[PDB]
């Protein structure tokens, strides 16, 4: 397929965004697009729908095993689990034979085609992130980045939203990233899937995609949601709401291919 991209829903309201922000691919390409989907982490209410989504819209998909390796520290907290399966397996999870994969969270809603990040020059980088935007000032004493470790740390590098990346999946197991990640992962990480990857940028380099590949309210000025390619329901340490209230709110698709999935789900 033109377009791969790789999630994980683990609970209820993740299933059911999940099928939303598969909807919201398929709305804004017509390219070719599969999904790759963990086992451990599918369940049978999702697996039951799943193959009726496909058939309505036009994607394939592909299941993919691997458990936690004996000898990598384990996550007792399943939150911590999933977020470790977004980052740590990225040489291990999909066949030698995918070029690029593209991670986007189940609590997403996509606007644009999928394809331009596929074509997206990383320029030698295996993979790309959004930056962390700046622009929501309210937020500044949560932007944890800007603080103590992180700025020393990064050196002028952006840390990034883990909420959307692209693997150049050749070129990161050119470089043994998948190695090098699991080897700093045992070495040292609050964020598991995000402050890894923000960590590693010099032995690891990140390609930091423009500002308007990921867009979440939490860190971001609603002048800016106009021009979002992609959207995240990132949750927000200050107020706290429900991501499913966000959902409804936020842009009016979410509720519009809730709806259509509905119907389906009627036929
Ligand atoms: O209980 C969970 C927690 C996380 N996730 C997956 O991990 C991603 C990242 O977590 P989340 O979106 O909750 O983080 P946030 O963006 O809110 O900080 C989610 O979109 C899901 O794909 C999940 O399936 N179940
Ligand atoms: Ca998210």
């Amino acid at each position: 397929a033109d377009i791969n991209i790789f999630s994980v829903a683990s609970g209820h309201l993740y299933e059911r965004m999940l099928n939303i922000m598969m909807v919201s691919v398929m709305k804004h390409t017509k390219h070719s697009v599969k999904f790759w989907f963990i086992e451990q982490f599918l369940s049978p209410s999702f697996k039951k729908f799943l193959p009726h989504l496909a058939k309505e819209y036009g994607f394939s998909y592909e299941m993919v095993t691997y458990k936690w390796p004996h000898w990598l520290r384990g996550q007792r907290e399943k939150q911590r689990e999933i977020w470790g399966y977004k980052i740590l397996f990225l040489d291990v999870l999909f066949p030698l034979s995918l070029d690029k994969v593209i991670f986007v969270d189940a609590d997403q809603i996509v606007r644009t085609d999928m394809y331009d990040l596929v074509q997206l020059d990383l320029e030698g980088a295996p993979y790309g992130f959004t930056p962390m935007c700046d622009s929501r000032k309210e937020m500044e004493g949560f932007r944890f980045w800007k603080q103590g470790y992180w700025k020393s740390h990064l050196r002028g590098r952006p840390y990034h939203i883990s909420a959307l990346y692209v693997v150049d999946l050749n070129r990161f197991r050119a470089l043994a990233a998948g190695d090098r990640l699991r080897g700093q992962y045992h070495t040292l990480l609050a964020n598991l899937d995000q402050d890894l990857p923000n960590n590693m940028q010099a032995m690891i380099p990140i390609k930091s995609l423009p500002q308007e590949w990921l867009w979440c309210e939490t860190w971001c000025a609603d002048e800016d949601l106009k021009t979002a390619r992609t959207i995240d329901l990132c949750n927000n340490p200050l107020t706290k709401e429900p991501k499913l209230d966000r959902a409804r709110r936020q842009v009016p698709e979410w509720t519009e291919y809730d709806n259509e999935i509905a119907e389906l789900a009627v036929r």
